[PDB]
């Protein structure tokens, strides 16, 4: 059946999403790491969908064996959507992640989540700007108000894998694109084809776990260190840098227009 799969920082409420999804009671907790293995269960307005509840996750490149259980669930290809649970709260540090689940090909879909105490807050998110520059649909959800909870569900039913076209990944600046289209090259079927993005840009920042997962050849290595050395002269800045700040800036940019309320 169609596999969607919750990712997204701990503490962001996906327990609480899967509990109303599913009708189960797993543990929900106030403080981040409380999923530690992956727990499946049908949707329960749609039996044809199976979700999967996941430890929580701040990188693609993971601080913890808890994380990793939720980075090696995407990457096994099992998953037709992932659902990105996302705190609307932090929307900046959770969007980090983000960049790098979009890069997987695997369609994403957001739970934009504790909607309410942005509310409580006095603060707003204009939704269809989000969607529109992170190029995903984005549904305001509440688990403690049982709001939105429905729709983000149907919503990544209908973004799988084998419905949504040619896949829009956020666009960096072009001098570090023509080194992803390079290492990409290179790559050629060393990696599987919807996921490749994520790997390029994973082996242009050196990502030891990458690194030591594909089986790259003497000859692809020796080409991927040359574009690196190649491209750090052309940036003036180490490769590592000019990854996480590129992913900060698409952020930056998203999140002003996430705040903005002008009409456009
Ligand atoms: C009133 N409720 C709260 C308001 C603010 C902060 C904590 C709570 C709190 O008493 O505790 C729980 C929630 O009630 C609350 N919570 C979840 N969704 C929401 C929401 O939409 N709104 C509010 N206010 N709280 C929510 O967020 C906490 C995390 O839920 P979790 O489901 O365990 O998150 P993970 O599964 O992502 N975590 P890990 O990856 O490590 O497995
Ligand atoms: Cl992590
Ligand atoms: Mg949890």
């Amino acid at each position: 059946m169609t596999e969607i799969a919750l990712i997204g920082n701990p503490n962001s409420g996906k327990t609480s999403l899967f509990n109303l999804i599913t009708g189960h009671n797993q543990r929900v907790g106030n403080w981040p790491g409380v999923t530690v293995e992956r727990k499946s269960g049908l949707v329960k307005k749609n039996k044809d969908l199976e979700i999967q509840d996941l430890p929580g996750i701040y990188s693609m490149s993971p601080y913890s064996p808890e994380a990793k259980v939720a980075r090696d669930y995407l990457l096994s290809q099992r998953a037709d959507s992932i659902l990105n649970v996302v705190d609307a709260t932090n929307l900046e540090r959770n969007l980090y992640l983000t960049t790098q689940l979009i890069e997987t090909g695997i369609p994403v879909t957001i739970a934009l989540n504790m909607i309410d105490v942005l509310d409580g807050q006095g603060k707003k998110i204009n939704v269809d700007k989000l969607s529109y520059h992170l190029g995903v649909p984005v549904v305001a959800t509440s688990a403690l108000k049982q709001t939105g909870v429905d729709q983000v569900v149907k919503k990544a039913a209908h973004t799988t894998t084998s419905t949504v076209g040619d896949l829009a990944f956020p666009i960096y600046d072009d001098r570090l694109e023509a080194a992803i289209s390079q290492i990409l090259e290179v790559l050629g079927n060393s990696v599987p084809q919807r996921s490749a993005r994520f790997y390029a840009i994973k082996l242009f920042e050196q990502d030891s776990l990458v690194e030591a997962e594909l089986d790259l050849s003497q000859f692809q290595r020796k080409e991927i260190e040359d574009i690196i050395r190649i491209t750090e002269e052309i940036f003036t800045e180490d490769a590592e840098s000019i990854v996480i700040n590129e992913r900060y800036a698409f952020i930056e940019r998203v999140c002003q227009m996430a705040e903005s309320h002008t009409e456009d």
